[PDB]
């Protein structure tokens, strides 16, 4: 129970104590522990898994069963248990689903450049809810072993751009390889994991 689910995540949340049943969005954050945590608490875990090969792995491991959709070059595999559509994320209106609650954001913009980053955060906060607690999970170390080289997006930058719709705050740190799942997924065995608490106002 809550073995390795972003100490910060389980922390902030543990404290936050969002509404029981609030809408929890999972923008290209779809991991397992994060969501498994939210659910374990009793929240509306609805997000997408920006991972094609992943969806495939799920279809091969399960052998079909859930709602598989073909979204262009991406897929959408939703389950009856959770509202996680493995594939791509860009047709669930994080705003409609968001509304009020929170959303776990996984290092995604760090995989892109600045310009794109600004367009990403903005695009998110744009399609974001009205009152939800968002938590971004970035990284630094990982870059030459982890899936996609993270630009260790600087909190300052986030507060420079990602500042204007959500209260982003510096959080997290390094020496947390066990915590970060992606670390055990890619195999960092030691990487700095950055975190930023963004309160979607």
């Amino acid at each position: 129970h809550q073995s390795e689910v972003n100490k910060d995540l389980q922390q902030y949340w543990s404290s936050l104590n969002v509404v029981p049943g609030a809408r929890v969005l999972v923008p290209l954050c779809g991991k397992s522990q994060d969501m498994s945590w939210l659910s374990g608490q009793g929240y509306h875990v609805v997000g997408a898994e920006l991972s094609e090969a992943a969806v495939e792995r799920y279809f091969t491991e399960r052998g079909e069963q859930p709602h598989i959709t073909s979204q262009g070059d991406f897929k959408v595999y939703a389950a009856p248990g959770i509202e996680i559509w493995c594939g791509d994320f860009f047709a669930l209106t994080a705003r409609d689903i968001g509304h009020c609650a929170a959303f776990y954001d996984r290092a995604a913009m760090i995989a892109l450049p600045a310009d794109m980053r600004e367009r990403y955060v903005q695009h998110l906060e744009a399609l974001m809810p009205q009152a939800c607690s968002g938590l971004l999970i970035t990284l630094e170390y990982d870059q030459a072993l982890l899936e996609g080289p993270p630009f260790s997006v600087p909190q300052t930058w986030l507060h420079r751009v990602m500042s204007g719709n959500w209260e982003v705050t510096k959080v997290g740190g390094q020496d947390t390889l066990h915590s970060s799942a992606r670390g055990l997924k890619a195999g960092l065995e030691r990487m700095d994991e950055h975190v930023y608490v963004l309160e979607r106002v």
